[PDB]
């Protein structure tokens, strides 16, 4: 039986068909209670009071130490390493030799020769592969995300990681600290007081990400919850937590673009057969027999400004060949509310042969990687919708998408919701029929945009 991704792909037929029919099940945000009050009030609180996000369990952590730690990062990231020093974090974005996004995550520069990566599995795997096979003088400690279904088992992480966010977040933070606390610039790191402990901070309406050794997790949680009551702070569960990004604009789920190309053959031979890459799933209406049509490059998902050709890095030549002006662009799509009502109404039709794909709330994704076709009035595919749910703050279904560069803000397109042929074999997919949902191109981060009218609907020139 296959022991690595390369063997999995060789034995598994068409790669798209494999991923689109994977049996992995839901992409789960583990361990944290689904809800503490209810997801609607929890969503409301991060806009109107304050929240504690529990980020301890859904991300892979990679502790990177040694003389070559910074070089490893520089060699593999599009980001400029110039001027980088401890107590500044970056959004680490690696591309392949072909210029496609592998993944992304937050890399903390904790001290000289000491970094930590926090993010989904794929960029951590890529980092580990280059540390292990590239001769770097570095030491790596990998700490997996928590199990999707603990079923009563104990769960252990090396660190706990929280965020305090919302309009009253700083009031809570200064109450915990015991006095005024300087608001540093975005992604600069410092420390604060919590219950007599020195807690390191990352500046994220200002808020903070905080972290510490797993063993002090409840001591920190309890102090934050107690201090925050005065300002209406509440804890957010795992049901509401992942939908925040629908408002903030970050696409979590680019397909790791590592399935083709002989410059990636050795990486595929290194990746385990039960890796995210080998075992994950793709969900949605976009169908191509070519897995490369699911790849994205940094310019398409908002990382263009990160690309700096001031250092050597994997894929630099391919990125230099890209014309930024013509690339797809990240947008928020605002889904039509009548169409949403029609999706949900179909669940209560006892006579219809089929209903529309179930749209879970507040997060509607049903695979690791999401890929719904976005269409114009002529049926041209003009975009790919990549993360989907609902905001109780806006009273709107929303999706994050990358679409053709020339499409004006305010354009009404359609998102094809659901899968063909009654559904793929994914275990998250009930039998259903498809629906074209009207959706209005809006900014990212989302803001309400007036729908523009075009005679006969907007279509490509
Ligand atoms: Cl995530
Ligand atoms: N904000
Ligand atoms: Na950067």
């Amino acid at each position: 039986t296959p022991t690595n991704l390369e063997q999995v792909l060789a034995a598994g037929g068409n790669t798209v068909e494999m991923l689109r029919n994977s049996q992995i099940g839901a992409y789960v945000y583990p361990v944290v209670a689904p809800e503490f009050s209810n997801w609607r009030t929890e969503q409301w609180a991060w806009r109107n009071s304050a929240v504690l996000f529990d980020q301890t369990h859904h991300m892979v952590d990679l502790y990177i130490r040694g003389k070559d730690a910074l070089k490893l990062l520089s060699d593999t990231m599009i980001n400029s390493p110039k001027g980088w020093e401890p107590n500044k974090a970056k959004q680490y974005v690696p591309v392949t030799p072909y210029g496609h996004v592998i993944g992304d995550g937050i890399i903390f520069y904790l001290a000289e020769e000491e970094f930590v990566y926090v993010g989904r599995a794929p960029a951590a795997n890529w980092l580990m592969y280059h540390a292990q096979t590239g001769g770097y003088n570095v030491d790596i400690v990998h700490d997996d995300r928590s199990p999707s279904r603990p079923m009563g088992k104990p769960v252990q992480r090396i660190s706990w990681r929280f965020q305090i966010q919302g309009p009253k977040a700083w009031d809570v933070i200064e109450k915990l600290h015991g006095g005024t606390l300087e608001k540093l610039k975005f992604f600069n790191m410092a420390e604060m007081n919590i219950a007599g402990m020195k807690i390191r901070t990352l500046r994220h309406a200002p808020g903070l990400e905080i972290w510490g050794p797993y063993e002090t997790q409840e001591k920190a949680r309890n102090a934050i919850l107690e201090a925050g009551k005065e300002f209406g702070l509440i804890p957010v569960g795992s049901r509401a937590y992942p939908s925040n990004t629908l408002e903030s604009g970050w696409i979590p789920s680019p397909l790791p673009a590592i399935y083709t190309g002989d410059k990636l053959k050795a990486y595929r031979e290194w990746l385990p057969a039960n890796s995210y890459e080998a075992s994950g799933a793709i969900g949605g209406s976009f169908v191509s027999s070519n897995i490369e049509d699911y790849y994205v490059n940094p310019y398409e998902i908002g990382y263009g400004p990160f690309v700096k050709f001031d250092h050597d890095f994997i894929g630099r030549d391919a990125l230099e060949a890209i014309d930024p002006a013509t690339q797809r662009k990240k947008v928020t799509l605002a889904w039509n509310g009548d169409d949403m009502a029609k999706i949900y109404a179909s669940l209560f039709d006892t006579e219809a042969d089929a209903h529309y794909k179930f749209f879970d709330l507040p997060l509607a994704n049903y695979a690791n990687t999401n890929a719904d076709a976005v269409l114009d009035a002529a049926g041209n595919v003009v975009g790919m919708s990549m993360f989907t749910g609902y905001s109780y703050n806006e009273k709107r279904a929303l999706s994050l998408a990358t679409i053709d560069h020339e499409i004006p803000v305010g354009t009404e397109l359609t998102v094809l919701w659901g899968e063909e042929n009654g559904g793929t074999r994914k275990t998250t997919v009930e039998p259903h029929k498809q629906m074209a949902v009207r959706a209005v191109v809006s900014p990212v981060p989302y803001s309400v945009t007036a729908r523009e009218t075009y005679e006969g609907g907007w279509r490509k020139a």
